[PDB]
């Protein structure tokens, strides 16, 4: 029995791998660079010498990757699902790079659509298996200089808010939840602007390491609740219902 | 001086396009079905003898069709530039074909957010320029049933009213703002659920006529204000100020 993380050679879902690995998991590790995998990889089977592990070295950005993905984990008994592969971009609109953007809504949006549907079509009455999507606070509050990135993270709030509800209405066992960390020290903004060595510790007053938001997703998972959040003023972690208007 | 309007030929699109050629406007007309287009074309011409009318039958769920689409029209005068082609799905996650649902990220974002990227880098500091993104109130509000499609919108509006306030906060010349229709007449519904003849006047107690809209539309464009919002309870169409919280 697997939990998938795409995204895993780094950040969040690179300590959520070790996170699973600690409580004995097996995992689906999935993300570009295969010698991040591989190294993840050591590290999992070091802490947890039983836990079976598979690599998938796979650009989400593109559709039939991404469907391919899938395809090639039929064959596995899968309880967990994580969509947490994402870049951001810091830009006005006027100065964006079309290609990069582009390459940004294919991954954000599409790929987490994608693999969303797919796993709700074939697990949604499957007992104990749960979906988690990570979005971010921008999800749920525009930021200034980020905002196509923002608009991804809105799409992903909305989109898991609306079938976590889904889901609840119709008596699904499959569960759906929706990560919305906040300043999170990773690789992320150093991808987001295209330059190496932003100092978390030396420019940012408030943040998460990498490790403790694993943890956040590790106790979302072992939850009823839909939301976890960590507010931008406190920086606490809280558990919750949706924060978007639902029709229903 | 060209106002571009996509998914001219149906519903909003289409009404908007008479009511600028009633004003003597010119027109850039852009849809799948030319036969729709042309017959609009021939009704703007007799409303409006001396306006200009360019048509574009183009399928924009393809993102270099997309491109060459605005490519083929920096050569124009463009003042007023309207993102209204759209189409939703009415079904639950666990059922939605994958290719429709694509296709309409590809439409409903990606198009969207390709066209304002371009439009915005050409004419942020070009006096009088107008950028309308039509997203809907069920991009306020999750409706169950639709929970991809409000992603969606979700997307366009966090999109827009970013977008908005950062040309404000840069002194933009540029206006941006977002159209939230509730229900209106149009084939939307059709196109959704994939077959025709639904009727409106016998099964949906509250709706405006796409002609209305297209007054709310232009009254939206006549306005200092970023959202133009139907209220579902009350279907007042409300001149407003952004509804998704800022950091800025
Ligand atoms: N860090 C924060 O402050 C923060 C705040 C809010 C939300 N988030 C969300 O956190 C999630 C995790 O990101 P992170 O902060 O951990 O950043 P990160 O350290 O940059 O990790 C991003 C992960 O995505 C993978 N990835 C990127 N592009 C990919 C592609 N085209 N195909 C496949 N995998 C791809 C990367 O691996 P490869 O490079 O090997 O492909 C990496 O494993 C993202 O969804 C982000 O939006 C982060
Ligand atoms: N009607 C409502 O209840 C309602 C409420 C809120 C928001 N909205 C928004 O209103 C906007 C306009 O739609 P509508 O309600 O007027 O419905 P509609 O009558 O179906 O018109 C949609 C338009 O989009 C065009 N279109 C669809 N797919 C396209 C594609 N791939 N490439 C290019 N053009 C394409 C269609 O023309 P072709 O098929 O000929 O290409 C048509 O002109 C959409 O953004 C919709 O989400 C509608």
């Amino acid at each position: 029995k697997y939990t998938v993380i795409t995204g895993a050679s780094s950040g969040i879902g690179y300590e959520t791998a070790k996170l699973l690995a600690g409580k004995g998991k097996s995992l689906v590790l999935v993300a570009r660079r295969t010698s991040e995998l591989e190294k993840l990889r050591d590290e999992v089977k070091q802490i947890s010498p039983d836990s079976d592990v598979i690599l998938k070295s796979v650009d989400l950005a593109d559709n039939q990757n991404v469907h391919d993905l899938y395809e090639g984990l039929k064959e596995l008994d899968i309880e967990t699902w994580i969509n947490n592969a994402g870049v951001g971009d810091f830009d006005l609109v006027q100065d964006i790079e079309l290609g990069k953007i582009e390459k940004m809504l294919r991954l954000n949006i599409e790929a987490l659509t994608i693999l969303s549907s797919l796993f709700v079509r074939d697990h949604h009455d499957i007992e104990g298996t749960t979906l988690v999507n990570i979005s971010s606070l921008g999800g749920y509050m525009i930021v200034p200089n980020a905002v196509t990135y923002c608009a991804t993270k809105f799409y992903v709030s909305a989109y898991t808010e609306g079938l976590a509800q889904e889901l609840q209405k119709g008596g699904a066992k499959l569960r759906a939840k929706v990560l919305a960390p906040a300043a999170t020290e990773t690789e992320f903004v150093d991808r987001a602007r295209g330059e190496a060595g932003f100092d978390y510790s030396k420019n940012v007053k408030k943040y998460h390491t990498a490790a403790e938001m694993a943890g956040f997703l590790h106790q979302l998972i072992e939850s009823d609740a839909i939301v976890g959040i960590v507010d931008g003023e406190t920086y606490e972690f809280e558990l919750r219902g949706p924060l978007f208007n639902y029709a229903g």
